């Protein structure tokens, strides 16, 4: 058997291939392996380590051909050390293919399961949170037997069973009453066809100037609550209906159907209800975003290369990194979770973080008319982000030098999905960590390096991106950016010196012809489960103010700070003025100088829309009333097993707040005990013409700073001098 | 007949030397400069080219030889293209040596030229901004002369001349009342010595527990205006004299000595009054920050290349890269200077911005005990931050793939200085420029390129990093990086179990044992001639709102915009609010969409510190009342020839503000004319212990973005 051609079988697999003809040399590059490799020679180069090759690398008529087995020689080599397989293997580790197909199999045989039956969420039930450090911290093995928790929607109704995985049994399944399901991936489905086969809707298509239909893509959407007002039965399992015309430039979103909607039942599997409102000729003209009308830039090229390996090591899904220890999973719902934080405090791993995770998002409209009135996505706990996980394009959404994970989850059928490049891992250089350069002296500096978690999902038209960011000195970072395509509405006004100019653009910039980008936010939430220095912690204020002088001399102020702990989580639910700080303190550990060890929280650290200063509804709203994680950038909750969403567990046409509403309403004490951060940022975005057809990436940033938690600039480096 | 030492000769040039033994095989990289070269090979290869070479490396006792003319061959052989040559000078070109040299004999030749003078700037006098425009957009030479503004100290006396360069004739010589000059560099050595030969001091100082007086460290600081509270006169030039104890760690900050306060009088060359307080122990511990005491861990390299070379272009001063084009240019005061940037829409360069700068920065603080109450840095201003250009570390300062400006200065004695490594340019990946994954379909993204111009400057004890960042999408932003030694205050407490920890603490946090780190801001100005795709130019908010719903269905509420004119220099003096918009609009051009073209201008876009929302300082405060830039976020004024500044030209010793009090003073309407932006962004600093001996550096961020000025993604690219 002959070999195989080299550049070919190397984009395959995935890597970098680069040939210098100058220096007779391949270069090729794969996550953590950067290889070198010259026709003909004995030994390849991965990460600056000699490889035996029994078959050298081939040049024939300027075409490359290696081994059948070169990439496996190669990449699997060991040499690459990135990656490290797991010992004993860690609790919070998220559930295998076997494990997955496991519990779908424990529900299938007991008595009630029923072939329509879906799957909203298949995970781990994690076991208790100090089993899990006692593990993490004193390799302590966790006693209870590995459980998952298995969210089903039967038809329309919801049962939540647990399985044991350990015994395989099954533990509980009850029912969860007025309780709606999320949307699915099969509910796309029935939605295009429900619509495709309605005698009604093509004509309620054929009139608004269509022809085809054929040609009408739909899109569901949730339907919120509106006690009735918006006529909708409160036990029925529905989505609206919101169509574009298909153009065939790859972008629908491109030509809205405008004052048309349509109510689907899923159970009924038809459409129950048509609101139809003035006609608004569909925008036609052809607005490819992908390039197809465009020339191509040449660009030089830009190389981020680590040619002997990382810094990091990942093992299992252990990620050690300079001073920073962390678990890495992954969930159907929210993303990815960061779990079991420590930074090692020469010698001593430091409890940081146990938890952390987006807790969830929404993405609401402020346009009145009846295509816009109800719609607001929940795009995690709605749509489930983490099933909708985008691959990352390498390079491009990463840089060129991250590592890129693959991730694991049940579908909705409880079939194991491997999702490609569901997350990427990238060091990268952040300026100077510090600096000083004393007059006539030799100048002092030192290099920042950030290491960045990163994960991207997408969710009908939005593409909204995640970056944990670990910083060296002990500042955590997480940023959440948006791109992708804007939903816009159609209208008759081609430029606003046309006579409907003042009444489209009320609700929403004319972003284009006949398209207005209707004003909303972007709010999202994230739920930190930060235990500082150790479980029990308390929520500080220190607010700066300006106070009189009262100490003689000229100045007539002074710059003082009023600091109180703040005891509950009523109070602690509150608006963010970036002029303060807010520290969760450790009131049982202090630092050389005698201040309590802490974390300095900052819901706002910046961002590139307009900022929300809270929810752009009236106080009447509906989805004001629900979702109370909108109008607070901090909240800080009693910590219990089960709280986890800022809009509660099942949104799906919630009546009332399930979510941070729900978890401070008891307003627990929060002095010394187990407390949870939750971040809500927002912005307000009205939109502009630099936006479309495609919205440039936009960024907000947030930050968790060390407040005396250590004694000294923290990347200073080892000591020397005595101990 | 004569070669010279490879790694020995190509590191004195600045070059870096990597060996790959495994390929045989040199890389070279310096600047814009990706160089490549075999041993004993008879060509190489530079960006992706090939060159022949006279004279082939040599390898011997496995060192590496080369031709004495291998340097000039393979770097200055044109096939890097980073730098071009400017055979027409561009007008806004800052003063070169000679011009300097010739300058400073203008005035020199002059009667009325006393002795001892001394330079508190020498620059360009730039022609008028519209036929700099012209030169820029139409190539269209400037019918005047190479002028320059000459300022000059005469002992404690300011004199403002203007010299004609090409004509070597004197043009003004205006002395200038009541002003003070800056702090020139002998001005440190000065209080140094006087300190040092007063016997009325080291008598003070040896109260204080200190054994030898010539290990006291002197630091000069402005003494502001308090009108006479401090007991100073107003004409007498002045500085106050903090102190610290030098014990052999390099850091001299560490240890201060509080509460001895001298006033020097320069003129007098002497003290003139020496405040002491209660008496606090020098903190004594060893605190360097330099390392001497650490051991870095182990890093795996990391490498950021570009093999073929950069994608911008640096002729003279003009750069050029994907759609922009800009000038940059040194002051002594105040940095770096972007001028003259467009935006090359489709073929067609539309003016953005026709000058910005740093215009102005503020440190002061919030103590009022006798050491500090009068504390507060001018950096720019009072101390000469151009001047103060701390060259770039190269790939600590600015990444491994930066390229480094070297930029000509004159200094105090009219002398040139060329600050080595004063800029950086470099671009980078900042992530995915826009992307979709529509679902079941083909992936798309792109990357974010961002072009930075990084420029650091110390003053002192503090360092700064201005970043002005160029996106390929037309948005340009402003940070503004802070870190180096903070500014300490001696105390009697450890920890803060101490009987003093509370009164200790009152005005900063305990940020190691008897040093508290006194709370103060970080307020930088940003003065941004913006000329949105035009001179003339208004000023319009659009205000996010809640409204009543009024269309029908369920909701009883909408999102809706504010939207009105800010007519004049009064009302655009205002706080910002990062829930509104705020932009500078063309009212005589818009979009394909009958928008106005415009721009976004975002003061503030976020921080590493708590941001203040004003001055913290009462009303009638006298700092308060002379740095109105302080306590607003936003200014916008008529452009005018002389208003460059927010803390205004002579903030020394200034009795009221002269800045942009003085400029939006006359309230001049802002209806479609040459606006003038200043953005104020400032931190309140808190202290932690994670700062100390020195400080991780901290960012501030501003925007400005396009709004309606395209009629699209600008990053799509042509249409085929
Ligand atoms: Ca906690
Ligand atoms: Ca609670
Ligand atoms: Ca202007
Ligand atoms: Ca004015
Ligand atoms: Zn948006
Ligand atoms: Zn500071």
């Amino acid at each position: 058997a002959h070999m195989v051609p080299m550049d070919k079988t190397l984009k395959e697999f995935g890597a970098d291939v680069q040939w210098d003809d100058y220096a007779q040399l391949f270069t090729l590059i794969k996550d953590g392996a950067y290889v070198k490799v010259k026709p003909g020679a004995q030994t390849a180069i991965v990460n600056g380590q000699p490889l035996a090759l029994q078959v050298p690398v081939v040049m024939k008529d300027n075409k490359a051909w290696v081994s059948d087995t070169f990439i496996n020689d190669v990449f699997q080599s060991g040499l690459d050390q990135t990656f490290q397989v797991e010992k004993r293997p860690h609790p919070l580790n998220a559930l295998t293919a076997d494990e997955i197909k496991q519990a779908v199999e424990i529900v299938k045989a007991s008595a009630d399961f029923k072939p329509n039956t879906r799957f909203t969420e298949i995970s781990l039930l994690p076991p208790d949170k100090e089993a899990v450090w006692a593990f993490a911290l004193e390799n302590k093995p966790v006693d209870q037997p590995r459980k998952a928790d298995v969210i089903m929607l039967d038809g329309k109704h919801i049962i939540e069973a647990v399985v044991d995985l350990q015994n395989n049994k099954l533990l509980s399944w009850q029912p969860i009453k007025d309780a709606h399901g999320m949307v699915l991936l099969d509910d796309f489905a029935s939605v295009q066809n429900i619509i495709n086969n309605s005698e009604e809707f093509a004509a309620a298509v054929k009139k608004r100037g269509i022809t085809d239909a054929k040609k009408v893509i739909t899109t569901p959407l949730t339907v919120g609550y509106f006690d009735g007002k918006d006529g909708l039965k409160q036990d029925a399992r529905l989505l609206k209906v919101i169509s574009y015309l298909d153009v065939g430039d790859g972008n629908y979103w491109a030509h809205p159907i405008e004052n048309l909607v349509a109510v689907v039942d899923l159970e009924q599997k038809k459409i129950v209800k048509i609101e139809e409102g003035p006609v608004v000729p569909v925008p036609m003209t052809a607005r490819p975003f992908d390039g197809r009308d465009r020339v191509a830039p040449a660009v030089k090229p830009m190389q981020i290369i680590e040619p002997e390996g990382k810094n990091y090591t990942i093992t299992g899904d252990m990620i050690h990194w300079r001073n920073w220890d962390f678990h890495l999973s992954m969930n159907s719902r929210v993303g990815p979770m960061i779990s079991t934080v420590t930074y090692n405090d020469n010698g001593t791993k430091r409890k940081v973080m146990y938890e952390g995770s987006l807790g969830g998002m929404i993405v609401p409209y402020g346009d009145p008319d009846i295509g816009w009135y109800f719609k607001a996505y929940l795009d995690s706990g709605d749509y489930g982000m983490g099933t909708l996980t985008s691959p990352i394009a390498r390079g491009k959404d990463a840089p060129s030098n991250a590592v890129l994970l693959n991730e694991t989850i049940a579908d909705y059928t409880g079939v194991p999905m491997e999702i490609p490049r569901a997350i990427a891992v990238f060091e990268r250089y952040a300026g100077p960590e510090y600096k000083h350069q004393e007059m006539g002296q030799p100048n002092v500096s030192t290099e920042r390096r950030e290491l960045v978690v990163r994960w991207i999902s997408t969710v009908g038209n939005y593409d909204y991106i995640f970056d944990w960011i670990f910083h060296e000195n002990g500042t955590i970072g997480i940023d959440a950016g948006a791109t992708g395509i804007e939903a816009v509405k159609g209208v008759k006004a081609k430029t606003m010196h046309d006579e409907t100019a003042k009444d489209d653009t009320r609700y929403g910039t004319l972003i284009d012809h006949n398209i207005v980008g209707t004003t909303h936010q972007h709010i999202y939430n994230f739920r930190l489960d930060l235990d500082v220095d150790g479980e029990n912690n308390s929520l500080v204020a220190m607010d700066p103010v300006v106070k009189p002088n009262t100490a003689g001399g000229p100045r007539t102020s002074t710059m003082q700070v009023n600091q109180y702990n703040i005891g509950n989580e009523q109070d602690a639910a509150q608006k963010f003025d970036p002029g303060t700080i807010r520290l969760l303190s450790n009131p049982n550990k202090e630092n050389r100088m005698g201040n309590p060890v802490s974390y300095q929280i900052i819901p706002y650290a910046g961002g590139t829309h307009p900022v929300a200063k809270g929810a752009q509804f009236a106080p009447d709203e509906w989805i004001y009333h629900r979702l109370s994680f909108m109008d607070k950038q901090l909240w800080v909750t009693r910590y219990h097993p089960g709280e986890r969403f800022p809009e509660g567990k099942y949104p799906n046409r919630s009546t009332h707040d399930t979510g941070l509403g729900q978890y401070s309403k008891d307003n627990e004490s929060l002095d010394n005990t187990d407390a949870v951060v939750w971040m809500t940022t927002g912005t307000t975005h009205v939109a502009r013409a630099e936006e479309w057809p495609i919205m440039p990436t936009e960024w907000v940033h947030t930050l968790l700073k060390p407040w005396n938690f250590f004694d000294e600039t923290p990347t200073l480096g080892a000591l020397k001098k005595d101990k």
